[PDB]
């Protein structure tokens, strides 16, 4: 373990002394035994001496098992028996508590390791081996700790405080506990619920979902010193926990009987505080289920303040307790409970980082935590504000030690060598090849040991590397799952967003900067990270930007919703049954929009075609854009904070399907640019409400494509082609010359961004494939699609 | 078995020695016994010798039984008894482990086979039969390997490992384990999630599915040597086995107690790795009911990092774990899981090739293996990417062994002869006919031995067949459920689609080549391997091609969906229906379309008439045409990846239908071909959208009711007549002359292939049946439908 006590380690080192002193190549088990008795006293040492085995008795036998010499101490490590004895003490101390191993455990371990040289020493000297293991044990007392013992107090406390349970106050008198976190005003407010008497029962309302029990340790501390009543001092805090009741009982009826007994013993009352987790479940009122009706005993108890108690209830549970009354509502009284906000997250991270330095890393870093947390709160966005965080910290809190030790020192080849040896050796010895095996053995185990020496030479790489949990590290994780390599995504957002967006330096930079503004807490987070309307036709860069955002902002693309407004416009699905029959605004709110975004909160919510949806739909969209929430689906709250709203329209489309011209002039092109960035955002206003648009940060125009943008759609569709065919069959590349010939056809004055899919289809997909059908190209070769003399020719370069 | 160890086989063979050495012309059981003891000191031999039965006692008895001395042996074979001793020992070696058979088992088997002469030999020589079986048994020698016995001891290690369960590392240190081929890239990403302790726990979320456990065996192996962190210092990996916990307890309370016990012993913490299979089920979160609520012990265990564990959860299950939190989520953490990609598939196949040698019908070929995978991957697809594969290997991996013994040179006839003999013989011995029976036995047993000789002359039919699995072999089998005879289907696709489909050679070749283009992986197959528009009037070639495509691509015709989009109505029936219109488009998206294509993943989806059949449908289909997917049915994704989308049309029909027949045109014909290949596809564009059409592979025109196309429609319908009556037993053939006379009546510029059914009905069905009524033809004679001189005539030729 290397986290043993002295005492163990000492009998063991005494073993080596006898190794050479008695002449043993390998420090035998006989020496570990000698080690115990030669340290004189120590529970092992003493133990052997109890049975009558002094150093005298032992050594006569020991020298009679291996005499002198062998003073060479040939590769002095232990004998394998003796090595087992060391392993044995570790477990012989685990079972007997001890994480740090002593003398005793080794003598106990010897007995265990009973065919060993030691073992035979004792069984030869007339002392039964088990008589020895006994002897160590009966001196391995292992007195109380984490508690104290010296007397007996109390009579009436006996029946009550016994039952049920740990007694939180007790565990907080002598620490065997941790703060852990709060919820500080809750503790004040608990004493608000506890310095009264009619409604003397605290009732914590909130998600549970923060580790309610952390708050509880709060009361303990504060009820003692010094905010507590004048004659309703001498308070005791007694915990009532379900787990103790159910175990070995296995019945609700019996559980009720035991609980009844507990309420009776609480007769030390008028000074007692009871902790009741999930108070509704016991009350039995509300919902189809009652989840037991403890209420018969529990309710009058709650009202009197004999069961002056702390109720841990939730959002719904409080309804289902106050509904009874007036002793579950002439007892109850609620208090507003906290759960971590963004800053709180950071603090939690640090607090339990440090204890996983048992796990030799984690340790570090403030900044790293900040990455886990800060990046998470707004983006990914896959759990809760601190929960998200810790995973990120920890992936990376491992990640680097793995890439560190990606081999031995690169001496991974060594193991490979040693294999080949063993084989040669083995097979050679099985045939013989006598001395032709000789050298093979020697080469084998020589090598083997060398390998192992250098396998811990990247323990130098441990002392070099093995704590990294840094900004970038964490940040890599935050992008990895879906504050450096997420904020490098943020800072370099424009670069990332352009690479899929079909030209449109205009579109990209507008979205990029707006998301980047929010994404480091500069714009507005109680709104989407960016609200936008993206106008244009199909295949212009709209969708492509939505995607590129999912990737950049959250780390991976899968955090992207994409909702058709056409399914529930109540103006294009009204009675056309698009999707399913549900009455359409009800379909969107009551189900689809709210459920989906509630599932993925990070989601780039892409609400397609808000162009001609019913004006009521826009009121909902406006609420998403402003509030960063919608409340629908019978009172569920759906998080649009961390969303990136991108609402598309194809009313810009007309203008955004003209290219960046190739029209009547070449000065029509530089008049198409300005035309697309102006005409679109006003066809937007004509298509739907300004009030809606008033909650939208920037109106992104996705300019139709003139190369620059043409040769970038051709290179997106053709690149989507060349990659989807590599998994099953051929390697395709289109030369730049061939991407050019398609882009000329992606021109139209009136269809500047749509025609491209078909023309990649015909000119790439169809073209390689009709060339496999001829036998010009094939599966599994590299297909360069080239221009021959102004006609495509599929060439091979494999 | 035919795979026995020496010791057995030798004692047995020594019987044959005594057979002739004493003359016993059938090698008796007495000789098997002699066989044991004359083989000296095998466990059988040795055994008898312990009880006192040396060779001396045995042969002395033996020679006093059958004894001397007709040194030959009758067909030198055994007694039936002695043959039984061999069969018995084999089983007496199965019992005692032993895959093969050893000496002991033969003596043990003798005792068992106790009416044998040996048994009586031993019971004559003063040693009880059971004293002999005793001795062999208690010298238990059998086949061995998987050594792990040499004596072991530990103290605390005892409580954990007892319960519950196998140790993955252990089975991989004696290597009774196998890799197994993963799912390799997953394992690195786990050790990041595992060398943690702030979120200590990996939790694998994904399809389970080819064996989740392959990833698990991964960890074990990497955690030993050496790329493993020092974060993960001195780790052991222990696997959860749910089955042992539930067994022998038969109660939830007891089950909980055992799990609790395990969590306690995990006190070896910070040095232990726990593998928890199906981790959600124990947490018991979500649903109407839980799933088992081990959670009380398990949740804090997960949080502490004592149960630093690897969770194997499923698609929904992770939701139901973060649903608890933040210790079932602040410990837990999800990871992206692998299920083998197409290349990985191939490798698996081969990996288990060598054990298919046990059935001897594959090993080999690679080329076939690839087929198993690839052909299946793209074309149905009713299993996962490697499962599909392996099944095909073995499918073919038997197929040829069946052709082996169905047709060798057919010494099946031999056996047939031998039959006739026995009968004759038997009945002859019974008739008497006695010496006339004599020779009949002799002819019988002669035959019997010959029979048996020529069936193992078809061990030459084994050395010929008994391991291959060839290209075609796999491919044909791939066609049987669902490279050669699936890629011959691909290469010869035009030929195959024409052989069932009409004179629309234009259409056939266009579709054939377009599917064959995609289906060989050189044209976009993310979306259907062919999207199409099929123009023509109904019954022309359109439907028929949809069928022929299924047949060619998948090897079965009945993998063809078929939806009419025009049937979806009530899509404007507001108050018109009554007061609400609940249904039809909602049925199509919400259930029918998505479920059906998801059911048969790849299948010719034949979307009938979308000329104006809800303009919204064309958009919905467009998403299929582009992506290969639709998302409907409340979040199901339907893969139309290598479906063949065929969207039908009969709006071009009018021109497609037009003539090419003589008797009335000689210049409209040569204006109907050229007219159809342009004009048809433009009546299409008004009936769809260009946006739709741009994501279509090709726009197919079925030049129809030509001269030519007719007599092929007539030959499909009339051939369906001649075939549909054979089940009810009538043989019909139409001569080409009679199919021609009907074909004249479906052509002009106007009509369709509609009147062809009616006229086939009249001239074949109705007429032949009225010809049974007139008595020229009957039921079950061959009916030739001929033309006499221009007047129809039904002739008979059977």
């Amino acid at each position: 373990f290397g986290r043993f006590t002295e005492r163990a380690q000492k009998v063991l080192a005494l073993a080596q002394e006898e190794a050479l002193r008695l002449g043993h190549n390998n420090i035998g088990t006989e020496h570990i035994l000698l080690g115990l008795v030669r340290e004189g006293e120590g529970i092992a040492a003493k133990a052997l001496q109890a049975l009558g085995l002094g150093s005298e008795k032992i050594q006569k036998e020991v020298e009679s098992l291996i005499g002198r010499g062998q003073e060479m101490s040939q590769t002095i490590h232990y004998t394998p028996r003796a090595k087992k004895v060391i392993e044995l003490s570790m477990d012989e101390a685990r079972k007997l508590g001890h994480s740090y191993v002593g003398t005793e455990h080794i003598l106990l371990g010897l007995i265990r390791e009973g065919e060993g040289v030691a073992a035979r020493v004792l069984n030869n000297l007339g002392v039964s081996l088990n008589k020895a293991r006994q002897q160590v044990l009966q001196l391995l007392g292992s007195n109380e700790t984490g508690s104290s013992a010296a007397g007996t107090n109390s009579n009436a406390n006996t029946p009550t405080l016994d039952s049920l349970a740990r007694d939180l106050t007790a565990i907080a008198k002598e620490d065997s506990l941790d703060p852990v976190i709060g919820r500080s005003k809750e503790i004040q407010r608990v004493i608000e619920v506890l310095s009264r008497r009619t409604k003397n029962n605290p009732v914590l309302i909130g998600e549970p979902g923060v580790g309610k029990t952390a708050i509880a340790e709060g009361l303990a501390q504060q009820i003692i010193n010094n905010e507590v009543p004048e004659i309703l001092r001498d308070k005791r805090v007694m915990t009532l926990d379900m787990g103790t009741v159910v175990a070995g009982t296995k019945y609700r009826g019996e559980f009720e009987d035991r609980l009844k007994k507990v309420m009776d013993e609480i007769r030390q009352a008028g000074n007692i505080i009871l902790f009741i987790d999930a108070l509704h479940t016991l009350i039995g009122a509300g919902g189809a289920e009652g989840a037991i009706d403890a209420s018969n005993i529990l309710k009058p108890s709650l009202a009197r303040g004999e069961l002056q108690c702390i109720g841990a209830t939730t959002l719904d549970e409080y309804r289902k307790y106050i509904e009874k009354d007036a002793a579950l509502e002439r007892r109850f009284q609620p208090i507003q409970v906290d759960q971590p906000s963004v800053d709180e997250s950071i603090q939690i991270l640090q607090g339990l980082r440090d204890r996983y330095e048992a796990h030799h890393r984690v340790s570090i870093t403030d900044d790293a935590i900040e990455a886990a947390v800060k990046l998470s709160d707004r983006y990914i966005s896959d759990r809760f504000l601190p929960d998200k965080a810790i995973d990120l910290i920890d992936e990376a809190g491992s990640k680097v030690r793995l890439r560190s030790f990606t081999t031995p020192p690169n001496l991974k080849e060594l193991e490979q060598k040693l294999d080949e040896v063993r084989k040669e050796k083995d097979a050679a010895v099985q045939s013989q090849e006598f001395e032709k095996a000789a050298s093979l053995r020697d080469t084998e185990q020589r090598l083997r040991e060398q390998v192992e020496d250098t396998k811990k030479s990247w323990k130098e790489k441990q002392g070099q590397e093995n704590s990294e949990v840094t900004v970038d590290d964490i940040a890599m994780v935050v992008s990895s799952w879906t504050a450096q390599t997420e904020t490098d995504k943020l800072l370099n957002m424009e670069n990332i967003l352009h690479s899929r967006v079909i030209g449109q330096d205009e579109a990209v930079v507008a979205v990029a900067k707006a998301v980047r503004r929010a994404r480091a807490g500069l714009k507005d987070p109680k709104r989407p990270i960016g609200s936008f309307i993206f106008l244009g036709p199909t295949g212009v860069g709209k969708t492509e930007l939505a995607r590129a955002l999912a990737e950049s902002i959250f780390g991976d693309e899968e955090s992207m919703i994409r909702i058709d407004m056409s399914e529930y416009m109540e103006k294009h699905s009204t009675s056309r049954l698009v999707g399913s029959p549900p009455g359409y605004v009800g379909y969107d709110e009551g189900g689809q929009l709210t459920e989906k975004v509630r599932r993925k909160p990070y989601s780039v919510v892409l609400l397609d075609a808000i162009e001609k949806a019913h004006p009521d739909v826009f009121n909902i969209l406006l609420q998403v854009l402003e509030d960063g929430r919608l409340t629908d689906s019978k009172g569920r709250t759906v998080d649009f904070r961390n969303t990136i709203l991108i609402m598309t329209s194809n009313v810009g489309a007309s203008e955004l399907k003209r290219n960046k011209y190739v029209g009547f002039n070449v000065q029509d092109e530089t008049q198409n640019h300005k035309d697309m960035k102006d005409k679109v955002m006003g066809e937007l206003k004509r298509a739907f409400r300004p009030e809606f648009i008033n909650r939208i940060d920037e109106i992104i125009v996705f300019h139709s494509l003139e190369k620059k943008h043409l040769t970038e759609i051709v290179s997106l569709m053709s690149d989507q082609l060349t990659k989807r065919l590599k998994e099953q069959d051929l390697s395709i590349e289109l030369t730049d010359a061939a991407k050019a010939k398609v882009a000329e056809e992606g021109v139209d004055l009136e269809y500047g961004a749509r025609p491209l899919r078909r023309a990649i289809q015909k000119h790439v997909e169809d073209r390689l494939s009709e060339e496999l059908l001829r036998g010009n190209i094939h599966k599994g070769q590299h297909i360069v699609l080239d221009v021959e003399d102004g006609e495509f020719v599929v060439k091979t370069t494999a």
